[PDB]
Parts: C-alpha cells; sequence; structure tokens
C-alpha cells in the first residue's frame, strides 16, 4: 500500500509536534495506524498525520495528488530538506516557481514547547505559512461546544489536537491552535486556560494578537487545581505543600495581572478562602476522613469563563 508494519514514519502529535515512530498495526478501514515511539509508547495515529520518508526512485511525482501530470501554471517543486515533490497548486500556500522548503519542515524546524521561534530565518518563513491554512476550516464539523472536530483538524498545522492541552482558541474563527505553533505568547500555556483573547495569524493576515484576561482568585484556584490534575494524574493536592507552592513559584508565569496588588502575604489567605468558598467547584479532603486542607475540583473540567 503506503504504509506497511515495521515502517519508520515522522506522526504529527497532539502538540503539533513531530516524532519518530514505527508502524505496528495498518487499519486500511478508518485510516489510522497503532505507532510505537521511542518511549515505547503506542497510539492511534491518523494517516494524514503520518508522513512516510520519501523514495530516492519516487523522482518528481506529486506526495498529495500522486500525479505525474505537469503543466505550464502548475510545475512540480522538490523540497530541500525532505525531497517530497509537490505541485505547486498542490501545496499551501502555493509553492513559488524554482531553495525551497515545504511546510511540514518549515513547521518541523520552527515549532518548539512554549511557542515557536519569534525571529530568524525560519520564524518569518513559518509566519508566511501561517497566512493560510492546509486544510478546509468551513468543511469542518464541530461538536456543540465547538471543542472538537471529527476530521480532527486542527491550528495552522493541520494536526490533532486536544483542545484543553495546551491550545488556543481563535475569537474570529473559533479555531483552536497549538501553544507550539504560536508565536505570540511570552508565558508557557497552563492545561485548560482560556483566560485569553487570542487571534490567529490567517484572520488577521499578519502576525498573531493575545491577551491575557482578567483573573479572579476562583479562576486561580480552579486553574492550577485543573493544571496539576492533568499534570500529576491524581485528584486531591495538599494546600500548602502543592497548591500554594506552586501559585507562589510561578507567580509570574501565571500572569494574574491586578491580582499581584494583593499582599504577599495575604496571597495564602485569598487563594485558601476560594478553595473554601466554592464547595460547588471545589471538594475538601474531608468528605473522605482525610486532611481538611487537602483540596481537588468534583469533575474534573476546566475553569469556566467569565
Ligand atoms: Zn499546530
Ligand atoms: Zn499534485
Ligand atoms: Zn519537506
Ligand atoms: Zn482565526
Amino acid at each position: 500500500p503506503r504504509l506497511w508494519e515495521g515502517q519508520d514514519v515522522l506522526a504529527r502529535w497532539t502538540d503539533g509536534l513531530l516524532y519518530l515512530g514505527t508502524i505496528k498495526k495498518v487499519d486500511s478501514a478508518r485510516e489510522v495506524c497503532l505507532v510505537q515511539f521511542e518511549d515505547d509508547s503506542q497510539f492511534l495515529v491518523l494517516w494524514k498525520d503520518i508522513s512516510p520518508a520519501a523514495l530516492p526512485g519516487e523522482e518528481l511525482l506529486c506526495c498529495v495528488c500522486r500525479s505525474e501530470t505537469v503543466v505550464p501554471g502548475n510545475r512540480l517543486v522538490s523540497c530541500e530538506k525532505c525531497r517530497h515533490a509537490y505541485h505547486q497548486d498542490c501545496h499551501v500556500p502555493r509553492a513559488p516557481a524554482p531553495s525551497w522548503v515545504c511546510r511540514q519542515c518549515v513547521f518541523a524546524i520552527a515549532t518548539k514547547r512554549g511557542g515557536a521561534l519569534k525571529k530568524g530565518p525560519y520564524a518569518r518563513a513559518m509566519l508566511g505559512m501561517k497566512l493560510s491554512l492546509p486544510y478546509g476550516l468551513k468543511g469542518l464539523d464541530w461538536d456543540a461546544g465547538h471543542l472538537s472536530n471529527r476530521q480532527q483538524s486542527y491550528c495552522y498545522c493541520g494536526g490533532p489536537g486536544e483542545w484543553n492541552l495546551k491550545m488556543l482558541q481563535c475569537r474570529s474563527c473559533l479555531q483552536w491552535f497549538h501553544e507550539a505553533c504560536t508565536q505570540c505568547l511570552s508565558k508557557p500555556l497552563l492545561y485548560g486556560d482560556r483566560f485569553y483573547e487570542f487571534e490567529c495569524c490567517v484572520c488577521r493576515g499578519g502576525p498573531e494578537k493575545v491577551r491575557r484576561l482578567q483573573l479572579r482568585w476562583v479562576d486561580v484556584a480552579h486553574l492550577v487545581l485543573y493544571h496539576l490534575s492533568v499534570c500529576c494524574k491524581k485528584k486531591y493536592f495538599d494546600f500548602d505543600r502543592e497548591i500554594l507552592p506552586f501559585t507562589s513559584e510561578n507567580w509570574d508565569s501565571l500572569l494574574l495581572g491586578e491580582l499581584s496588588d494583593t499582599p504577599k502575604g495575604e496571597r495564602s489567605s485569598r487563594l485558601l478562602s476560594a478553595l473554601n468558598s466554592h464547595k460547588d467547584r471545589f471538594i475538601s479532603g474531608r468528605e473522605i476522613k482525610k486532611r481538611k486542607c487537602l483540596f481537588g475540583l468534583h469533575a474534573r473540567m476546566p475553569p469556566p469563563v467569565e
């Protein structure tokens, strides 16, 4: 076929990044593969997110439309890095007529955790690529909350993703974008943090615009508790040894705006009060015969905005 067992490929993960992997099982019906990575973890990966190595004997055929047919207006261009060939019109945006580097390779170089490269040749090149989407946005089918689509197409990259796991939603097109694919963030994203106003490159026709929304103490409590729940894979967290230290030691990264006006000696009481006041959000360890100062979420769900 196109993919076989034991084949080494590049798989795009839900963080928008590429990882080396080996195909273990091929499902031609659902078009997914069981892929094993370097840390011996195994996950299902859609075929659209699997990049096979270019063949030395697959000379000048479009890796997208598979045709060798060439026409004046639409020539074939070979990527300098991955050696895959594209028709000029089978690449988004249009590949220039002939040191060209294709969209995925541009992303593979520029994308970094905490945000992609912000300045440099590859940073400017990715911005150019990010002016367009490699998929039809209006063709996507969303759930009720506009959190996920059945195509599993997100972001500038077109890769998979979970909205709550380091992604930002554009206020204009309502699409979700990977942290690693953005170039506008100064601090790392927390899990489930929607307290942003974000607008993508496509909607602006240029650089992204991002703004931090003002959090309340109940938001801080909920966000930290949710973020730690996901990170640490557990429900209950000690206030004095886990919750408060995370908040205080990482205070600047949390971008809490006006809350920085609160005297540092008071921060503990404000946060703890929020945890004890909203019994509809937070459950105390007392409810299961443990420490009163143990707290958790009733439902491990992100902090609601407003
Ligand atoms: Zn992405
Ligand atoms: Zn083509
Ligand atoms: Zn390439
Ligand atoms: Zn947008």
